[PDB]
């Protein structure tokens, strides 16, 4: 079988297995900071380097995927504490939108909410106009931040968010369990056929937005990685 | 919400959140050894005592569930490594069958292989009397080790298998991620309504079993579990 | 040529190929625990029968070696992790010291660390009496345990730790590869004349040691071994 | 800390991973077969595709590698069993030299062997140009085929060789271990300052080559690699 597998604990500047684009910076205790706190409409992605081949047109397959990881959303004074961070995959071309407003468009959509990927998010502003829930929470996305399936769910500031996911080729289900600092866990489940949405080569990463007035630390603090093909 | 989470980096006897049935034993070094290499048609079971309420007669609420642990089955000189280890939901009241011979049953059901439980075994041998597939392999059962569905897998003497399942109580699936020693992974999902085939309360386990010339060492090294259930 | 080579993937009691010292104790999933929780001072070797021919005097020549194995230390409640486990080579008539304090000799030296070895210790307890770095460490050991080098490293409770080693002849290089189990690698390396500290025969081996206060449990689960000496 | 590790255990063409240059051909079993045997001059080299960095300007560190790879060479009729295979370590920029003349360059070298590189060979044929040993051997180069040090080997056709691979950033000693199929060692070793022979990103691989009557079938059957650098 072809597996791809990677584990980061900490981040640097200068490493060739990470794409860095936007407002990103790496910290030096090796968080990963998506935005800009100074900047307008900010956005930072934070993509893994190497391309992986998730589905093969030779063989029909599509491959299975378990990922693990862990952020950290925090308040700063007088800024809305906007928009949240989301965990996707996109096509190995993938760049941040031309003339991204950031902002509820989570650094990969444009202005209506459309896009190529798919992912999680994790919302912590309300945006009626990708039709957003009333509360923070946790979201599906294919191709648009008009999430398909939302589960309501609570961001603690300065709270550390551990992550769990899990794609299974053969129901095409994609899995993920969210662990609150406080212990109480938050599911959400959704069949996504990635073979019929995205190409054969796509790039994992996350992203993360902001707006004028809405602003907030982002951190990524870790993340592990491990994808298998069946090749026959 | 309703939260149950415990955490066993290593076990030992007399502990009162645990139950032991059959010929389970616990080694020096925290292990816990499901059957007995001596004893024809062995079957040990490691139950967590407390019975953890999975759905609501009240509010028709089904929890959700996220489980990690991690095995280690080795052969033994002269006999055929058999038969495997599973992970199983069952009512509190649950107890080894009356006159189980191992082997096949896996420690949970009759001869025919009916028993009431929900779980995913390792198999490490093919019982034709059950359509077991031709080789090793994960599999999901659903009141019989006749299984609803299977993957193919490979168990590898001495090596450390470690393994995530979760439940999403909305869309009622169960996702199993397999992280073999080699680092290649296996992922098998089932839709299962626990509302349906189990009681209010459960109790989760371990359990595995062998024959006359079917034996090997079945070791249960770590365990961490935690399920919520919205009460409201 | 000459060459001694052999692998363990599991231990056994009343094996003629492996020689039982002290406290150790070959637990039922073939794995060999070194120290004896229950007693102060606790002192286990263990090491492989037959003596190898490390040099010729005829010749002048010395051996080249490649040796792997993989072990595991696991905290047990009220104890404080230690002492450690060290790989040694002395000569074929080697014992435990004589009225052995254990713990910081890590049973193969006496009270001022003094003995007659070579080896490779994973330290987990920083003793001042032995010059130990401030935190856990590899070293490398000629005739003491006042290590001729330290390296940093982390001892991980019920992690499984590869190791691989490398003595090549012509440089007399010893070179060590840690795989700690979070995926990083610790290596340390030191040139060591074998033939002027070893007689020309010598047995290798495991050994552990805990004093009153701290106690860990110590295992080996495997080992494969090869030598090669030109005889010409 | 930063590490890289990945791990084959069979090959696949289309795999984003993988580099392939020259006549470097996928088989079927998922061995790669570096040579075309119609060719002449024929050279072939497959390379990790992501590239490593192996020091940090920054911090003037160099990082620790532990890599494994086993190969075959078999001869074929009528031609003579030439030239061997060589594990090397070049700028990510890396690619066959022009004109390349296959045979003893090994595919790193110009006509006079030399180049940009350091790496291990398994040389089958006795070039006197650069001034090969009388028989088979194995050397470390260090920007030429004029080996820095060799040690006499014996290569034999149909075998399936194991070497082990570890370079101690400290002491930079690059420590080699050949298993022949027959059971018996080869090790060689050399301090080896990759800091100041190779720029601080490089691409790790394997290349091969034969001229008008010397080929033979050289085959790559597995790697595993991991790299560690301290990043502060
Ligand atoms: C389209 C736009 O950028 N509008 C600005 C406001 O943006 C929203 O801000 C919230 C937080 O209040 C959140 O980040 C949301 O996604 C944004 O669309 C906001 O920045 C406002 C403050 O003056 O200015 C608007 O023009
Ligand atoms: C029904 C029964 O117990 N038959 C015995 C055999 O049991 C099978 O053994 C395999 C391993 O071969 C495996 O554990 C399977 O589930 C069992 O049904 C086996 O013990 C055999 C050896 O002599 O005796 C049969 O009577
Ligand atoms: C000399 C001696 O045996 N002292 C006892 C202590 O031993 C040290 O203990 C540490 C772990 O705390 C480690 O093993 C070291 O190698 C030993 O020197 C320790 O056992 C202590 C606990 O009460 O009693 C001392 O007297
Ligand atoms: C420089 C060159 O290409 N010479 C040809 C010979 O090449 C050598 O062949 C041996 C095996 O005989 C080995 O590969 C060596 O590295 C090569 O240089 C050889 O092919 C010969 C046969 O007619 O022709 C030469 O010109
Ligand atoms: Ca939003
Ligand atoms: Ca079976
Ligand atoms: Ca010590
Ligand atoms: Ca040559
Ligand atoms: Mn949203
Ligand atoms: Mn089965
Ligand atoms: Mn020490
Ligand atoms: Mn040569």
């Amino acid at each position: 079988a072809e597996t791809v597998s990677f584990n980061f604990n900490s981040f640097s500047e200068g490493n060739p297995a990470i794409n860095f684009q936007g407002d990103v910076t790496v910290l030096s205790n090796g968080n990963i900071q998506l935005t800009n706190l100074n900047k307008v409409n900010s956005v930072g992605r934070v993509l893994y380097a190497m391309p992986v081949r998730i589905w093969s047109s030779a063989t029909g397959n599509v491959a299975s995927f378990l990922t693990s990881f862990s952020f950290e959303m925090k308040d700063i004074k007088d800024y809305d504490p906007a928009d949240g961070i989301i965990f996707f995959i996109a096509p190995e071309d993938t760049q941040i939108p031309a003339g991204s407003i950031g902002g509820g468009t989570l650094g990969v959509s444009d202005t209506k909410g459309a896009g190529h990927f798919v992912g999680v998010e994790f919302d912590t502003y309300s945006n009626s106009e990708y039709n957003d829930p009333p509360t923070d929470h946790v979201g599906i996305d294919v191709n648009s931040v008009d999430s398909v399936k939302t589960v309501p769910w609570n961001s603690v500031s300065g709270a550390v968010v551990k992550v769990t996911v899990i794609y299974d080729s053969s129901t095409k289900t994609l899995s993920v369990a969210v662990t609150n600092d406080n212990g109480d866990i938050t599911t959400i489940a959704q069949v996504v056929d990635l073979k019929a949405k995205l190409p054969e080569r796509v790039k994992f990463g996350f992203s993360a937005s902001g707006s004028l007035g809405g602003r907030q630390i982002h951190l990524i603090r870790s993340w592990s990685f491990t994808s298998t093909l069946i090749t026959t």
